[PDB]
């Protein structure tokens, strides 16, 4: 469950937030194949609840009615003819399963679900399943409310309600199977992976017994004995009884500390600074290298969402997001997932975005397709980081230096800082309040490197800026502190 299970070469993964099959079934073949991107996390794509109060928000999708490939995304069709189509170019996809519940106990009954299913939560009734109250912990918690009260109590955030989300009986083979069933419906349509959500409120060993139930990838497209890849979400900032390391033997886990830690940095909080990145990693107090799933943002932290602190940076602080983005996707450490997302009327009541709710760009709940504008940017409100340029030669920037150690590190003591991986390639940051002008020793062959933020190489020249790596390796460096991007990054394939 720790390989990726991505095309020879490819190193990331990026969220397709609230994205319709369709869409990503074009974006795969268009843009994420060339691109060298190695997959997508799709929001879940099992039938959920269809909230109209308010409006269709994002988060009713984390809150099932059956495991009919049915929703705003798309129907069975559809997601099946995404990841055919997405397999046949090498782009892989990843799915979210939100498998540690049902929907609120507070939900109405009827069919307001993204499929028409009908479904009673008050009654623990979901026939298209089908579950029924003997599938539920209603009985193995032990809080007065039934919800989860405190987190100092490992035992109820595992069995109790989370936040009144109905939870499934993960410790009987029946509940156990069921999941199994709709898993293996997607391993074989030609799912790669998943994002186990809500890991932390699942027993490590519930989860196990569900993933041995799983078949191999689907032997058309994946080699003997592929099993697919697992990054469990497990918000650990320590402090609980809970650890991230509990959950390694399933596969991945998801690393919060990394984008708090990276935002608080960037954002040069708390005295922290870009010098202080040389040690980057487990010498950060995070998890080892391989077994995390580095982000900067994350679908629920990028709107304070149960987020990590204020510290996340996201589009909004587009100047800083891409140079956090940057850093990571230059740093060995960790699987990286790019985040795109879809701007929504942010609204303010001081410190309070009372819009955080607000789902995709729509039209009467009808999710908007995802048109691409001329200069490869989007519209209809999709946000599109990964095709920003600076984070998308990024992507590739670590897929041509993947393998390579992380060397030739310097830092002028404050924020002016670089490194490189190997002699493959190097970056550099300047997010100080002056000019960062320096020779540096970038370990890479003599010649003219195009800078990748900057430009592009096309046809035998630069759109952009220039470095010139002479005999020794080393290159000069100039970057304002005023520069809209303040960072250059150069690699073996941005040679002339
Ligand atoms: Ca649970
Ligand atoms: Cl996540």
């Amino acid at each position: 469950q720790y390989s990726s299970n991505t095309q020879q070469g490819r190193t990331s993964i990026v969220h397709l937030f609230e994205w319709r099959w369709v869409d990503i079934a074009l974006e795969c073949e268009r843009y994420l194949a060339p691109k060298g991107f190695g997959g997508v996390q799709v929001s879940p794509p099992n039938e959920n609840v269809a909230i109209h109060n308010p409006f269709r928000p994002w988060w009713e999708r984390y809150q099932p009615v059956s495991y009919k490939l049915c929703t705003r995304s798309g129907n069975e069709d559809e997601f099946r003819n995404m990841v055919t189509r997405c397999n046949n170019v090498g782009v892989r996809i990843y799915v979210d399963a939100v498998i540690n519940h049902m929907c609120g106990n507070a939900v109405s009954a009827g069919t307001s679900s993204t499929c028409g299913s009908y479904f009673n939560p008050g009654s623990r009734d979901f026939p298209a399943v089908p579950y029924s109250g003997w599938d539920f912990n209603d009985g193995k918690c032990k809080t007065g409310s039934g919800d989860i009260e405190n987190y100092n109590d490992a035992t109820q955030v595992r069995d109790c309600r989370l936040s009144g989300l109905l939870d499934l009986a993960l410790g009987k083979d029946y509940v156990r199977s069921k999941i199994a069933e709709y898993m293996n419906h997607l391993i074989d349509i030609g799912v790669a992976g998943f994002r186990i959500d809500a890991s932390k409120h699942m027993w490590p060993g519930d989860i196990k017994a569900i993933l041995d139930k799983l078949h191999n990838l689907n032997s058309n497209w994946f080699p003997e004995g592929s099993k697919p890849f697992i990054y469990q979400e497990v918000i650990d900032l320590g402090g609980e009884p809970i650890k991230s390391s509990d959950y390694f033997g399933n596969g991945r886990v998801t690393e919060f500390k990394y984008g708090a830690k990276l935002g608080t940095v960037i954002r040069k909080w708390n005295g922290e600074k870009m010098s202080y990145l040389k040690n980057w990693g487990e010498g950060w107090g995070f998890m080892p290298s391989d077994r995390a799933l580095v982000f900067v943002d994350n679908h629920d932290n990028q709107r304070g969402h149960g987020a990590g602190g204020a510290s996340i940076l996201t589009f909004w602080d587009a100047r800083l997001y891409k140079m956090a983005v940057g850093f990571m996707l230059a740093h060995p450490y960790g699987f990286t997932r790019v985040m795109s997302s879809y701007r929504w009327p942010r609204y303010f009541e001081n410190g309070k975005d009372v819009n955080d709710w607000v789902g995709p760009p729509n039209d009467n709940g009808v999710t908007k397709e995802v048109t691409i504008n001329p200069d490869t940017t989007c519209g209809n409100d999709w946000v599109c980081e990964h095709r920003w340029r600076q984070i998308r030669n990024m992507v590739n920037f670590r897929n041509v230096v993947d393998g390579q150690p992380f060397t030739n590190w310097y830092d002028n003591g404050s924020n002016q800082v670089a490194f490189g991986r190997g002699n493959r390639g190097f970056i550099v940051f300047n997010n100080d309040d002056w000019t960062f002008s320096l020779t540096l020793q970038t370990g890479l062959p003599a010649g003219t490197y195009c800078d990748v933020i900057s430009g592009d190489k096309i046809n035998g020249n630069c759109t952009g800026i220039k470095i010139y790596v002479s005999d020794d390796g080393k290159a000069h460096f100039s970057i304002s502190n005023s520069a809209e991007d303040p960072f250059i990054a150069i690699h073996a394939e941005s040679k002339l």
